C-alpha cells in the first residue's frame, strides 16, 4: 500500500 | 487491531 | 504453524 | 534469534 | 517509529 | 526466500 500492510480478518494477507 | 499490528517498546508484540 | 509464517508466492499470506 | 521471529501462541511476539 | 513500520519500495525495511 | 524473511543484525530486511 509505501508500507507492507498486515490485512487480518484468523489468515493474514500482507501487501503493499 | 482489520490490521497486524507490530506494537515496539526490544520485544514487539503483534496484536490485530 | 509454533510461529506465525509468512508464506510468499506478490502477495504475503501469514499463516500460524 | 540473526532472523527476527514471531512466535505464536492469539497475541504474537516477535524477537530477533 | 511506537510500531514496527515494513517500508516499501522488492526489499522491506522494518523500522521502529 | 517461498517466505517472506525477515533477517535482523537494530534495523530488519523483509526479503522473499
Amino acid at each position: 500500500v509505501a508500507k507492507l500492510v498486515f490485512f487480518a480478518d484468523a489468515a493474514i494477507i500482507g501487501l503493499m
